[PDB]
């Protein structure tokens, strides 16, 4: 049951949002990232510095070796693993047990975040950007061929931690309207973005650009992440709307805090950004717009917490844009596989303030007869 899902997740953008699985026989307990942007199944199999608890192959009578190792390589981190097959469970989701490849770690550089509280990744996208190559099953392909559940998830991200509900849509979760965009290519959630304005200005670029070389949704990585050309442009209109404030040296550059006495970030001297996406209907589009509370992101430090401290959560991309957790977050997002298309809608955690609120807002109209698409 849906309501039996509810505020399965746990995390915060910054170090991602996990859900507890359990693999093997007798169940073994994990925490795992919920990443909508890779397509493998990889849990801790070995000790490491940041590490809980791990996978223990030896004490699982049903764990299968499949005698082939796999190596991924991600933006940041990466891990080598053995891949087999074990029995995999989701106690806070479906009511089901399947077999499915299970890539055990034995080595990694920058992939376990000290104190995020995980110990392995769960893939979602599509088989076409598994590795060692399309021909290992993800973990949702192999739920929906052995359970017949519905082909399709939603994720609910919330900021300071959701729910991630298998089957079907909770309606609870979220008001107003579900918009629906096309998944452009399934190997990526692959979308397309049409438009994109900042407080109501058009940045007035060939859509290509905003989709060059793709567009992806990513549950897996923290910042909304733009191509070059648009980066650059953002970052100049949020400059300019922000200009009575003077900020850090390297502020924009995403790494370097910002603070402001508890309670006073001054909120309405930066822009919503608005971002169009392609709609179901020809020439037609829906908005979702992104509030400072997404992109300025909080940074939790006892030792800094006298006042209040962000992140630039906006950075320059060198694959495509990304909409991650802080685009994500308070948002209904449904992963419909079936229809080959992802929904959003308000969600009961969506940001605002007294003057103005996160939104999803259409249908919007286009002239100009332009494919979006890069490729
Ligand atoms: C298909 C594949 C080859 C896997 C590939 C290669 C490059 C980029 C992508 C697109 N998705 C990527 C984008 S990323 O590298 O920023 C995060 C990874 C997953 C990931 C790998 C890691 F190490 C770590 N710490 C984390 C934790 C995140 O940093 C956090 F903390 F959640 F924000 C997440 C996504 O999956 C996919």
């Amino acid at each position: 049951s849906f309501v039996e899902m509810v505020d399965n997740l746990r995390g915060k953008s910054g170090q991602g949002y996990y859900v507890e699985m359990t693999v093997g026989s007798p169940p073994q307990t994990l925490n795992i990232l919920v990443d909508t942007g890779s397509s493998n199944f990889a849990v801790g199999a070995a000790p490491h510095p940041f590490l809980h608890r791990y996978y223990q192959r030896q004490l699982s009578s049903t764990y299968r070796d499949l005698r082939k190792g796999v190596y991924v390589p991600y933006t940041q981190g990466k891990w080598e693993g053995e891949l087999g097959t074990d029995l995999v469970s989701i106690p806070h989701g479906p009511n089901v047990t399947v077999r499915a490849n299970i890539a055990a770690i034995t080595e990694s550089d920058k992939f376990f975040i000290n104190g995020s509280n995980w110990e392995g990744i769960l893939g979602l996208a599509y088989a076409e950007i598994a590795r060692p190559d399309d021909s290992l099953e993800p973990f949702f392909d192999s739920l929906v061929k052995q359970t017949h559940v519905p082909n399709l998830f939603s994720l609910q991200l919330c900021g300071a931690g959701g729910s991630m509900i298998i089957g079907g849509i909770d309606h609870s979760l979220y008001t107003g309207s579900l918009w629906y965009t096309p998944i452009r290519r399934e190997w990526y959630y692959e979308v397309i973005i049409v438009r994109v304005e900042i407080n109501g200005q058009d940045l007035k670029m060939d859509c290509k650009e905003y989709n060059y070389d793709k567009s992806i949704v990513d549950s897996g990585t923290t910042n909304l992440r733009l191509p070059k050309k648009v980066f650059e442009a953002a970052v100049k209109s949020i400059k300019a709307a922000s200009s009575t404030e003077k900020f850090p040296d390297g502020f924009w550059l995403g790494e370097q805090l910002v603070c402001w006495q508890a309670g006073t970030t001054p909120w309405n001297i930066f822009p919503v950004i608005s971002l169009y996406l392609m709609g179901e209907v020809t020439n037609q589009s829906f908005r979702i717009t992104i509030l400072p509370q997404q992109y300025l992101r909080p940074v939790e430090d006892v030792a800094t917490s006298q006042d209040d401290c962000y992140k630039f959560a906006i950075s320059q991309s060198s694959t495509g844009t990304v909409m991650g957790a802080v685009i994500m977050e308070g948002f209904y997002v449904v992963f419909d596989r079936a229809r080959k298309r992802i929904g959003f809608a308000v969600s009961a955690c969506h940001v605002h303030d007294e003057f103005r609120t996160a939104a999803v807002e259409g249908p919007f109209v286009t002239l100009d007869m332009e494919d979006c698409g890069y490729n």
